[PDB]
């Protein structure tokens, strides 16, 4: 990430908390509907993912300190099958849910900020998990 | 890290690495003359700055490195190693890397190690941070 990137996200980050309700909703409703083939993976439904994204992007500047709670999401992970090939997908329902509700103010810098910021959030998941797959056998 | 720091860290790594046993050779023996009250916590050490250097050539995905950085934080914990050690071991590295560096050890170059020096310890010292917490539970 540039500077520039970390700005635009440490200036929009506290918005998009402010709506996380509605990024979160739009996010797994989207997730579901267009990816079909994820749902066997999942009252009880799925609902910290976007805020998860937004606590770690809170940190975009220190992701270490997020760890310890990377580390056991990672267990779950790897317990579900998740595999690095989703986590475009997952980027993908992400960002629309932020464009529509970031609505006017979605300017494309601000965009392609969290497109990257999403993406090296998840090369943390996606290294953790390798590493635990490879530590099973 | 700016693009034209993470250009100089690898165009020069290489260089350094080529140079191995001349900059641990002289960062050890500074690092134990210049700070003394280290020298209790550490058939000599030796792998510090080559290990810096692997870190630095992952510069731009750290994660990648994280199974290793985490088995040095154990030890670092084990230790009794300092968030304020770091700055101290930084100093004596880079002394060693102008050293080699010689004629290429350009400012912006040094300036460069240093940033990229000060990324890498950052996060070691939150990783020993939560391990050193997780200790008392
Ligand atoms: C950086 C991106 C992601 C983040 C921040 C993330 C976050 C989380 C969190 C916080 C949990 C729940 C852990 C708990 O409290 O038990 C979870 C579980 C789960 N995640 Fe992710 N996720 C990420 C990417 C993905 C991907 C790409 C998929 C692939 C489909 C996925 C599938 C699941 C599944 C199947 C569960 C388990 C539900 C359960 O039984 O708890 N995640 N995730
Ligand atoms: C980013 C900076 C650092 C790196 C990459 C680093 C790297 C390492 C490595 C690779 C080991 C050996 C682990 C093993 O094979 O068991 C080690 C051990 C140790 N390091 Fe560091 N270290 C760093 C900073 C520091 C600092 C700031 C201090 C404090 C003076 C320090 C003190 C030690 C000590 C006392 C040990 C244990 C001696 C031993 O290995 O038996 N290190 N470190």
């Amino acid at each position: 990430l540039d500077q520039q990137t970390i700005n635009i996200i440490k200036a929009t980050v506290p918005v998009l908390k402010e709506h996380g309700v509605t990024i979160t909703t739009t996010f797994y409703k989207n997730l579901f509907a267009k990816h079909p083939e994820v749902r066997p993976l999942f009252l009880e439904q799925p609902k910290a993912l976007a805020m998860t994204v937004l606590a770690a992007a809170q940190n975009i500047e220190n992701l270490p300190a997020i760890l310890p709670a990377v580390k056991k999401i990672a267990v779950k992970h790897c317990q579900a099958g998740v595999a690095a090939a989703h986590y475009p997908i997952v980027g993908q329902e992400l960002l629309g849910a932020i464009k529509e509700v970031l609505g006017d103010a979605a300017t494309d810098d601000i965009l392609d900020a969290w497109g990257k910021a999403y993406g090296v959030i998840a090369d943390v998941f996606i290294q953790v998990e390798a590493d635990l797959y490879a530590q099973a056998v």
